[PDB]
């Protein structure tokens, strides 16, 4: 999948754990969410196109998803110890990240 | 995923398919998309609630969610072939399947 | 397993169903339901033996299945999900099948 | 494989079980046929293009290859059980369907 | 599966073993029973539960599924064989088993 | 792992089951100590060095491990069904098992 | 394999494991007794045919082969740490039970 | 295993063969031989260390293998067809292989 | 399958290869084509019947399947490489093996 | 497993390395830690649980788990070519990062 | 495999990349090469074995290789869009990443 | 992988043999060069492309390749009973298999 992809995946995802009512639907949620990140970290958006793989934009860009993907492992645990309201709070946190990086990047 | 999701999945994955420049990114967006319709196929839509599992319109309902499963595993066999304008093609024609459900059922 | 076996299979999970508290016992006894239903799908009733495989009494015996298979799905979705009394409930709208087919048909 | 490719394997299979002599050459040629009959129902015939997916016409090309998988799912339960004339009868019934199907579409 | 769901899976393949006229049935029939017994074996009877577990009670009760299980592992052994009379001839002698086991615990 | 770290694991696990606050936690514990158990089981511990596998002893010591293994078995079932509080109790009277070999033996 | 084959099978593999000079050639006789054990374990020797499958003497047969996969365990231990002249050591120890059995009901 | 290890398969199995009353006995039977044959075909005897790997000597002692395992694999597939007789009898006529050998390089 | 199965699979598929217009398609009919050429290997021709399995023409017959298996994976690495033409040429290359063995064998 | 059981983890492997003598225990060992740190990564401690997820601590924690994780791969690597001292002496440097990090955050 | 043996693999595989003529080739180099540096990731170089694993340099030897893996990740994805000359120009750009760190390290 | 790339694979790994200090390592480069010869056995070298298939240079380039195979699981065999010496011997010796091709048709 294409970063704007992995992006919609993201998106969508989000929107299932803050409607979800229970640890499964959060689980497969954030299971997607992992592999959507995953492929994404590779990626170099559009506006970074003319930047070397080794630029602090970069470096920041991959950063920005090593982040997020720790997020998503700690929010998928608590999933998976069947804390729907805890996994759904540390989604919603995963949102000043998304942010941080759209402000720079998108 | 529920019945919300699912529609989300194909509607995206057919934006994917129409924008794609490559076999795999054609033939991923429709194994997804056959994902979701075998999900939805033993869905309950909210205007058919009341109804009863062996009505006319959840007969209605379920066949066509097979006629557009049918309709992908074609379009799908055709993406294998890495054949990319003629899945393209085929997906366009799926519409007429999501919209004959959606005006009936929506 | 025969027509007979398939039957007494779908009997006895969904009691298990019918009696259990908690997903996993209702996950599994839907599992073991799917299957004995996909087999059942291709025998040929006593009472429908005299009879040709394109009369329309096949067509509904063959139909009854898949219907049940269908509502199986929905029933072992909710399972997934942890909804122990929303699949017991989706279980007890099987029976409605169950039911039209031997009233035809046993 | 495209529908002439079915079509071959369908037929094929079929001599495979006439001439067959033990219950394995059976079950592997039914199994075969299973395949290609299941890949098959997607397909659209040449006399058909010109139709819509929901057409009555269509409708009946793909019942009349679940129907075939249904009397082809039978003739494998007998073949399991090691039946292998039963097998056979049951596969020589098949030739019905095959011929009502191309009556009407081929 | 509690105690009571496996002595049904047990009785029920019983019967489908004295009524099989093929190998196939036979195995499947006497594999099923093998996985109730295993798991039966750790339960603990209504009319134990006031028994410690080292109790001779317990250890007898015990010893009767790891003698069903052998008994079931023979006449399993005696189907992959093809001898179809021979495993229900064995399946008839594990009544003894069933009995005794009833008739101290159940 | 070597028998104290067998004994190691089967204490550390008991723990994290008496501490749970949900299921997969207890499941997973229980998971661990059957797997540490069943390594356990067909070793010779240090007082008994000196006797044969086929002493007293050495069957008095693997029977104690069968024991267990079958008590395990059970909660684990219970943690499998959601079932926190039963689990945990079933956990606890393990323990039994745990000090009764060690009395004799360690 | 029939008791006469699986003996011939714990025999040989002895002999491979008592002239190796490497544990993968320990490990791998030793697993193929396992096996060999396994399947005998629910055999009828000659000499107790005229016996119940309740009789002392068959509780002793069935008995002699938990001791036996039991050590052959201890050996497949010591064998997947590297440790030859251990496991052969331990496969020594083997015969014991092997001996015992023979004394009995060979 | 060694050349002479896979000789004892060979040859203990070929007697297995030969008390053999059933289809299953002779299929695993002659898929171990297949195995040991296949090992065997790398080795070097002990009459032909002095011999180069060119040598018309290991030509034809290699050649030995792969006629064997052509000659197994006949044997196989009559057996997979049920037919017990006459894999039976191809396995008797592989003793002309065998002997032809071992005249040679034993 | 037998001999005439195998033949009538590798011609089918050999005309596959020959009308496809892309690489899955003779991906797929080469990967068919070795298991029935690696079945055939071991097969005994009609007009070969009263011959020994050493003889000239038996070595022959057997070492036609090695020479197919052989230019079928070189026409498979190519098709892997989505090189349709190139696959299509090197399937061309095979006739010339069909063709030698039928002029001395069918 | 929360933090608490995964330090435990880490810390009876530890142990189990500097009594091991052998390759494979090692090996055992290293893969449990391996697990049990990657799981802790993304982890957020008691003393931390105010801290945002872009904090230097954090940062800091989850870059002592990669540091970590580093070195057991290291360790882990010499156990797999055989080199217990090596790996014993890789695990002793891990106890720097223990420590470094307990200094700060335990 | 050791550090010298990785950077082989690495090399060749660039070589590979820059010769191919088709994405297959491309994907296979890439998915070797990824392997590769993961591996080396946790290597320690000669010049750097008096160094500790929190050294300046280290981290910077880790680093370079995540920024490897991260380059050889996104040519792997052109690389399964069937975008040849993409992956190829992407891996070119690989090799000031290599350079680097061999000015340092090597 | 094409001609070049796996004859460079053969050499790499002869040379990780004969510098080897453990089993694991030798072990993973032999099956290396198993998969390496397993794939050139199929190709066409440059100074064959004009002979036909069916020629006796092409049967002389394809034995070849089975008599390296077939060395190369010999050797294998040994660096897997841990044998390093001799594997490493072994490896020395294919070099004259090496050679005597390349002599022939490189
Ligand atoms: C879960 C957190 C995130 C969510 C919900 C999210 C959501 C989105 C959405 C909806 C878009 C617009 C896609 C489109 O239709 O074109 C987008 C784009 C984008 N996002 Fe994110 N995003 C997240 C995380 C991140 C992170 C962590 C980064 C950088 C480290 C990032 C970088 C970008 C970039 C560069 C684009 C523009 C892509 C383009 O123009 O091709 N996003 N995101
Ligand atoms: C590729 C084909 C299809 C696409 C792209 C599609 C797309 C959509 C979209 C975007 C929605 C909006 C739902 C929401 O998020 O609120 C929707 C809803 C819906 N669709 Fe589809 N759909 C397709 C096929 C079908 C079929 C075949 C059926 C009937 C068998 C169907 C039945 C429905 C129903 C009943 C809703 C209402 C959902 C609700 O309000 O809860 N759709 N669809
Ligand atoms: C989950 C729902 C169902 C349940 C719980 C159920 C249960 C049973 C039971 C307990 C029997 C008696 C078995 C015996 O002969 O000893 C039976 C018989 C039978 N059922 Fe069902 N059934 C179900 C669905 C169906 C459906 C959907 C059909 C038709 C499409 C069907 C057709 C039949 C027929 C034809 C027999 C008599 C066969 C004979 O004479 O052996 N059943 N069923
Ligand atoms: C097992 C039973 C069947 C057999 C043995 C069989 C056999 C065949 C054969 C030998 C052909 C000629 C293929 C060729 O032109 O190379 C064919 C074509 C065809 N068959 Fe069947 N068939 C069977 C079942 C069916 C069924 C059930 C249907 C419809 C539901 C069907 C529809 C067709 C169609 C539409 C063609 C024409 C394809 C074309 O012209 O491209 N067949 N079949
Ligand atoms: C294959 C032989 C066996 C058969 C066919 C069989 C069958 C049955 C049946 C039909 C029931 C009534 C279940 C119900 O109340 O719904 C039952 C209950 C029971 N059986 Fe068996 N059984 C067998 C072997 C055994 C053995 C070997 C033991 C003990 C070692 C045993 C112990 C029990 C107990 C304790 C109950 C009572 C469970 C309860 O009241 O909750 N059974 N069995
Ligand atoms: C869940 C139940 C059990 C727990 C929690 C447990 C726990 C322990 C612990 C913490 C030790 C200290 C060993 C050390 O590290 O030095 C130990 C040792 C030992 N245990 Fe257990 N144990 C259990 C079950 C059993 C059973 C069932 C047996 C006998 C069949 C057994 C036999 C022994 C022996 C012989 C030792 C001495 C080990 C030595 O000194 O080498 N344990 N156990
Ligand atoms: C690893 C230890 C063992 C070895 C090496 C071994 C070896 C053998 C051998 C070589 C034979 C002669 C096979 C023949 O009839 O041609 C034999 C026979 C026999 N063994 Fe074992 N055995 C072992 C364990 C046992 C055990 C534990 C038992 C009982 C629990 C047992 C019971 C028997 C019986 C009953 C026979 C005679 C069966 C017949 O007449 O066909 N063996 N054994
Ligand atoms: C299925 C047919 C065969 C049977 C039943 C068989 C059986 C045997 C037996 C029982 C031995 C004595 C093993 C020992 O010393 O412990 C042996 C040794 C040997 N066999 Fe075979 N064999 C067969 C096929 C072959 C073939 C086809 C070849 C050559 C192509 C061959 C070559 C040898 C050699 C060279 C030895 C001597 C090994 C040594 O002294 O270390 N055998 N075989
Ligand atoms: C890919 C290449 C090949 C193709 C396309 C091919 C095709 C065929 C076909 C279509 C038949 C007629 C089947 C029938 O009896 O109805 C046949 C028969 C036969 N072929 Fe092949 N073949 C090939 C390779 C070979 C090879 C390599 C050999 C020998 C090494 C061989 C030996 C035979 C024999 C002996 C028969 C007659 C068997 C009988 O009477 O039933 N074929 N072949
Ligand atoms: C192999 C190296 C390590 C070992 C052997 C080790 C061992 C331990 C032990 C025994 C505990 C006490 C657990 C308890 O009973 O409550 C602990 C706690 C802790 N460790 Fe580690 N540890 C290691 C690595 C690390 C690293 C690398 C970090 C941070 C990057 C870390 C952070 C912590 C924290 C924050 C706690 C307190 C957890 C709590 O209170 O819930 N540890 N460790
Ligand atoms: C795809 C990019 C790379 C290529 C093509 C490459 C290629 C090579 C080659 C051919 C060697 C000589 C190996 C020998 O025969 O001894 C080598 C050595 C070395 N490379 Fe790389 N390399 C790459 C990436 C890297 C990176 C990213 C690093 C550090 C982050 C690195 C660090 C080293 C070191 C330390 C050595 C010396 C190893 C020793 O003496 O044992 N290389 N590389
Ligand atoms: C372990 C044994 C072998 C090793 C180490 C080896 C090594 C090599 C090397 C290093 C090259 C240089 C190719 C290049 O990169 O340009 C080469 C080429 C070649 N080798 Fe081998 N080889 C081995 C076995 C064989 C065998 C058994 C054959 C014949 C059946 C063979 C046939 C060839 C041919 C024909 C070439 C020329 C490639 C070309 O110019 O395209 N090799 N080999
Ligand atoms: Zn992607
Ligand atoms: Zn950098
Ligand atoms: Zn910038
Ligand atoms: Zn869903
Ligand atoms: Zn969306
Ligand atoms: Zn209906
Ligand atoms: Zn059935
Ligand atoms: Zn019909
Ligand atoms: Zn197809
Ligand atoms: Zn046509
Ligand atoms: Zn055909
Ligand atoms: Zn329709
Ligand atoms: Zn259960
Ligand atoms: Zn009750
Ligand atoms: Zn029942
Ligand atoms: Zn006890
Ligand atoms: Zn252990
Ligand atoms: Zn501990
Ligand atoms: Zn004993
Ligand atoms: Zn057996
Ligand atoms: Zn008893
Ligand atoms: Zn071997
Ligand atoms: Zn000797
Ligand atoms: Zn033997
Ligand atoms: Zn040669
Ligand atoms: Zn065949
Ligand atoms: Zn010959
Ligand atoms: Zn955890
Ligand atoms: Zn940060
Ligand atoms: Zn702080
Ligand atoms: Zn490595
Ligand atoms: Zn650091
Ligand atoms: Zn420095
Ligand atoms: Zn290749
Ligand atoms: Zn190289
Ligand atoms: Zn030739």
């Amino acid at each position: 999948a294409d970063l704007e992809d992995n992006m919609e995946t993201l998106n969508d995802n989000l929107k299932v754990i803050e409607k979800a009512d229970n640890a499964a639907q959060v689980k497969d949620a954030l299971t997607k969410m992992a592999a959507a990140a995953a492929d994404a970290w590779s990626a170099t958006p559009p506006k970074l196109e003319d930047k070397s793989p080794d630029s602090p934009e970069m470096h920041d860009f991959r950063h920005g998803f090593w982040c997020l993907i720790g997020q998503i492992h700690a929010a998928l645990h608590l999933a998976n110890e069947g804390k729907v309201k805890e996994a759904q709070a540390a989604a919603e946190q995963l949102k000043t990240t998304c942010n941080a990086c759209h402000q720079k990047y998108r």
